[PDB]
């Protein structure tokens, strides 16, 4: 019983469904942990299906997660701006690196976080070995990732691109308050 | 049967339920062992939950834990504060750490421990490595959440900001005595 | 087939039961292996949920294990004080250390142990690395502890408190005619 | 639950699917992680499952992977050639080396990448122990391979075989508004 | 949802099976990844059953494999001359040793591979630790067997005895057009 | 040479000593590294010796060193002060913990540290596992230590016991300016 | 011999010494490696050794060094302030580091290197683990040392102490003919 | 006897030094295995002290090295270049990497090889983790390193710098009498 | 003692050599264990002392190995074909692979073996991992040295190219009388 | 000392030998532990030594052995035929394998081995892994050594052999008399 079951009554009422499923029937989907393919393969998946269920109605992400894969998470990312309905980012826990950035990728209006949260926002990470001429071509490519995401937080955002380009050169901490003022969320859920 | 399950009676049941789904349908969850990741974000699902199948009616929120992880532990805070019924906490075994500072995050009133039960409470842990200039990041970050914490530990138990900061500088271990004097909960269980 | 199914006869039942199961059902709880944290916390919520089907009915626990984690073991030691029907401990194979001290926690004349079982008892073990300071205070706690099982076992067993604490500097051990004549246990079975 | 559960109305609607399943009902199959032959073995089952399901309607391919052996990704590839719908692929996240060699294979007109997508191609690696002698099989091997991924290339492509062969000597990446002016996909997603 | 679950209809429609099962119901059976015995007693079970299924009617046999053990690819061999129907090979991916030598020994006429498969051939591996006595005994009885396995080749392919000895010295590979005139396959599918 | 030979003369001449022999003769000593057993040990035993040689000349001991066992460090402490002439101390690089004990226990007026030099200082570290028994009687031990290094410290260094007692419940770090405040050393070398 | 023994002449001519001793003899101290406290423990020997046979002369300082331990690196600099003769720092392979601040520290006219050498310079590395007051602790005296070494850059460089804050944050390398330029050496060296 | 001794008369006649020490003395130096710094330290001072011996002799470098560390390498080279008297490089067995590398940097006209011996010469080898600003920090300083060796490599045999770009893209592997047209040596040497 | 010491007058008798250096000083120099680079240079050394010794006497090589890395082996070779005088080569134990190489290297007309020894020859082996294309240049150098050592073994020999050809394509055994025959040796030494 | 030194007067007296070198002094060489390659070669040149010293004196060889590799030991059995005094051959502790091979080997009438020693001859152990073609080379190979090693046996021992044969299949334990009777050795020491 690692996730409890739950039953709801329809017409029949004999329905049980895992709780994580009973919140999918609900539209809410949450990411959490470590960003890679086979769990952003899974994210996607629930988007999609979901798209197809009801083009008219909004999802809401719930994201708590430290980072991850710039790749896998990217894949959230276009999907997300690809299916037609909103999709609405709430932070609880953190939400740091790339999960920052899918935060702020949300429906503009409804990007919302709890008043105890943080976020956290740095340039991209990565390496490699290899004769001369291989790391040329390598560092190239990762200084064009560094540059296309700073374009789109400046777009998320409504910074600058040049106050992105600073602000990112070292982790960077944001309160809540701050990641409103900043604007990467555009407000703080207090009480229902 | 690592969990047995138990036959209730109802319409036409019949149905077998998990004993720990038997016990979310009475609004009971458990919070035990470390808190991470995975677990806070289960735990969030139930009480999300319980709040839509019944928004007047209180949730009791078992615990029994030696600590965890902050951010995690943070989720599961803001949510008890946002969502609309009392969520009642009762400290069995133990609540250490983080789990000490659920435990007197409960509805004031509703905060009780059994008997033989142990709180402990301290100042937050972490570290780093790194260039001197994201070791001081790190470290400015590490401090205001000492702070944070300690803000929340007084408004929550009445006790004075600098009462709480002498009081977490080592481990401090309260019987449960001593934890309703100090005001971590209101009161101790005895018998039915 | 780690654990057989059983078929009972009710109305329309049939229903098919693990086996273990089938034996909740009779009101029968076994306690097997180290007392650890989530062990204990499902035999506790095994013990609850009995409690509320039938208040005016004893609940038989059966006791076999090596020992475990105290703050655990406490959890299941304060249940059985706090619900209403009387539970009776029958211990078999072993019962040692927190396994003795929760086998004289029973209902008083309910306690029974099998002939040819054993039972161990002895101080509390514990340890710490640090600096001179943090040492000091978890020595003080591990004493306090082991003040309060020993008040504990005097209460359950009749026996004086110094008489207590002079049997547990050591390892003791116990056959069961020598537990009945101790007071850990008021009889043995033998044959139905 | 790893994977959640979807429900579905048809007459009765008694229908329980994993999400997965749910989205090969609606002609829609994955490729994630690195392409073996487990794995790619499964692909070909399903794909030949829908060609009998619908002769005549498009099956979409999603593809996000760092690439694999050579072996199993070619099992895909003739299967897609072989049946008789359509086959979309479609690109997010990444398609790297093998990934992209499916990619490109997908049916003309309607191959397609997202905006933030990227496509990697290379040479293929290889290696041997042993006596001279069987170096020299083994090395001629892996070079008629070479060459036959060259061609393929060109064929779908649209290049020519000597700007295929220099191109490939060394890790090229492209942007997905590369891959479409080189010849690899056709057109960029936008929205639905 | 490692493996798929498809819908089929019938009189009632009430049919739910993995996706394997499914095409094991059109007579498709599937042979991948390392020949040894747990799987190859699975495969004889397969044939044995279609066979008594429809004894008049062909089973397909796909395979992708880079080869296994001889003792335990025998029993598929055995099986599939003495059962009733003819069992058509079809080779994708790759067969490679122990793959190639079942590939071959499907009914004459239907040997069929897809056109960018690989089929490699060679001499049999073993060794063996000891007493000089022993060695020479096991040293015999490998020699027996690469005997027998060069017999039967030369009885599937029509190759005469000697070419095939010749052949298998080193480590053959053999693209498709390559396997069609050896002789390993009847013909190459293209497409529908 | 990882360590080199040096030639000196005396009376024929034909002298070649290791440089750390060298050295030794000069009556000078260097203590470095952790300080446990077997090396403090052999500082001993040259202290002894050069004790021998003439009762009335200084000693010079060279301190570089970030720690070390406590009982191996009193063994080098008592003989500096049980033997005749003045050891005089010199702190190079640092002096931590157990170092920096050592290095405020040379002949008054002759402690002396270099400018870029640091010491640091902290009461006592250990631990133990066992019975609650042996716990208290290994908690006992390590707080008189802590109490006789205490009064150690402001024998040697004139501060009061009271303000010694808080100056090491943390980490402290001086410059070598503010050693020379403190206490702990009489005066900073600058240039021969 | 994996350092070879020379012999060289003086009165009897009974002279075989290993060669590094024979160049300790002409005031040749070779620096390479990690700079740790073993080694530099060495070289403060030596260093003193050559003092003491003639006050009046030279000494040269080979250094071919990665980088290492600030401490140990410490106690090299300020003997070789100390000491009367003027100590010539000569960099040959690389001076990354803490090898890069003790080339600089040479007598002024007298720092030279060789010209395909290369010069590393950066802000110092350090880390912590514990509670929250440990950590500001550490954080603050790492950044005090940090601050330390750039006022010793300045002065040796003549560089503004602003600009050599700027030229520290991440790495910076420099050719021989940049070291001349910016200051860290006078000279360089071609032939003899 | 890892290394024999030998015996030599000059005036008494008492000389029995290790062979390699005998040899050292015949001006001639062995630089075999990896190219490292401890190792090329110890090049380096038996070039310094046969330049004082006699700065009108030839030296004698032996090379059979597979390559190693380009700044370890470095050191050597430029002794080379400084001392006064000529360092004639002989290569057997291999000189591959940085052994060949310093192989050509001989005098000229007394480069000489074995006739069965390989030279073998590439482009530099590197790699780095970090953030994506630092990985631009390393990537451009090892292209400087690759373009300066490039220059070196042109000057000392006299190929036009474009065409020793192209020879160094992937290892090139050249016979004794290969080298000679290429100009990485003067000659060959055959019999006494 | 690992290797004895041994007596010998000479004029004043004051002689003790290790035994290994006494033999060298008869012109016997051993070769055992693998042929790698550290030990084929010092059998190198001790040749060119040997030569210089008294360029008109034989030096006796014993060998004893079971193979070696070719090229420290070709080092070994060379000089054996460069230096004046005849060296003669004997066989004990084995001489396999590289050592089968060299012992037929040696002066014609001494090259003698023991009656109970083996010799074995075979073609070389080796391996790579990497791009198709470094695998094809590693590929060629591999076979270039088949070739060459082929065309060795004939020269030394007499036995025709093509027969070398043949007999290396697997491990060929040959006992001592064998080895005769074939002309790897031209006698068996049997008594003093 | 792991090895002693001892003292002889000769001539003037100034004799200090390792207590090997002082027993090699008086023609006595041990062989223990495992036979291998390093050990074998330096008892031969221990015996070629002797040899050279006095051709008509006898060597003793004291043998205490568990066996080892048979070719490093055929080259001690070579020696001892080939060089012109008389070896006697003692055993003491064991001589198995092997190391009975050598002990067996001395000269007639000089076998003899202590009352307590036992003695074990058996068939040649071995192993290989490949191809079933190189499987048979190998195996022949053993076999081939299997029947020397008989031949010899049955030509020191005088037994037939056939009786060699028949008794080595299995391990065959001797003790010292039966060792006598065999003919392994031509008696038994007993006192002085």
């Amino acid at each position: 019983a690692l996730v409890p079951m739950v039953i709801e009554q329809t017409s029949r009422g004999e329905r049980s469904f895992d709780i994580y499923s009973r919140l999918l029937k609900e539209r809410v989907i949450f990411l959490t942990g470590q960003v890679e393919d086979h769990m952003a393969n899974l994210i996607v998946a629930q988007m999609l299906f979901l798209e197809a269920e009801n083009p008219e109605k909004d999802i809401y992400l719930y994201i708590n997660s430290p980072g991850g894969v710039i790749t896998a998470g990217m894949s959230i990312y276009d999907t997300m701006q690809f299916i037609k309905p909103d999709v609405s980012t709430i932070c609880m826990g953190q939400a740091a690196s790339m999960g920052a950035f899918l935060l702020t990728a949300g429906a503009k209006g409804k990007r919302f976080c709890l008043p105890n949260s943080r976020v956290m926002i740095h340039q991209p990470l990565g390496g490699y070995q290899g004769q001369a001429t291989d790391i040329e071509i390598h560092a190239r490519e990762i200084l064009k990732v560094k540059g296309r995401m700073n374009e789109l937080m400046a777009l998320h955002t409504g910074q600058s691109l040049e106050q992105i380009e600073r602000d990112t050169e070292r982790d960077r901490f944001l309160s809540a308050p701050e990641a409103v003022e900043y604007g990467l969320v555009d407000s703080i859920l207090t009480h229902r």
